[PDB]
């Protein structure tokens, strides 16, 4: 079934090259084509700001599960959620949870209530978490995306001719 | 830790400079760099904003937590998340949040939900609040976020050639 549901996939992206030939939809889907390169450049811009964002905040928070899945998870899934609006402010925020004894290892700890946050997260520079979340939207939600608009509007227009 | 927190984020930057050299990404890297002008002017007009909405329905709703910290963080904080669409309507309309006698102080007052919001606001004039939000939303996420992608694809059409 796994193969059959991403098979099901690429059958109906088929559709688009069915629809080459309608002149209404035909020139649109070539120059779609076009675009790719403007596309590779931010994920690349992305894939740099997400691992220099997603492993500083996850150094800094130090959670307790710290297991592998749990850690990719965190560094990568979680950064690119808030791209999209998905912010887990009661997962990185001192101020938010409730504080607890948990660990042994000295130092201060919290104790967040989302069950993928990790057990305990550390309180020593949780201001520091919240300032690079702020960095962070900035960078990616309003400099990136509107940088990629910029790109996509001058590619239109000049292999609109083409 | 901290500090190699933050310097793991310098030495992911780095990839780009590193980068430069190859002939996709190269001149995309070198544009980025003319674009911060652009950017420098939202900020200071999103800054400007910020300190005037922010001041304004802190001061309306009152709220009679008023440390340092928290007062900073309902005026900057708070603000700033509502562009990219964390809107904590549960702690700034008095519609939502129950009505309680916790401050002897006159007037009327409503116990918020939130942490960090306050234990309690004052209803003299939610209307306004809530009409400062509207007015908020409409500036920030839509007036001063498609500026910055007016002024994006200005700077990149003109600047592309050199």
């Amino acid at each position: 079934r796994t193969v059959l549901c991403i098979d099901f996939m690429v059958f109906t992206v088929r559709l688009l090259h069915i629809f080459t030939v309608n002149k209404q939809l035909g020139p649109k889907i070539v120059i779609v084509s076009k675009m790719m390169k403007d596309v590779f450049f931010f994920l690349f811009f992305l894939g740099v700001w997400l691992v220099a964002y997603g492993v500083a905040t996850e150094g800094l928070l130090r959670p307790r599960d710290s297991d592998f899945p749990s850690i990719l998870r965190r560094v990568f899934y979680r950064p690119y959620l808030q791209i999209f609006g998905q912010i887990p402010q009661e997962d990185m925020d001192v101020a938010l949870m409730e504080h607890s004894n948990c660990s042994s290892e000295p130092g201060f700890w919290a104790h967040p209530p989302g069950a993928q946050a990790g057990t305990c997260v550390s309180q020593y520079a949780n201001w520091l978490v919240v300032l690079l979340l702020v960095i962070f939207l900035l960078v990616a939600n309003i400099l990136l995306v509107n940088l990629l608009i910029a790109m996509f509007s001058y590619t239109f227009g000049k292999v609109q001719g083409n």
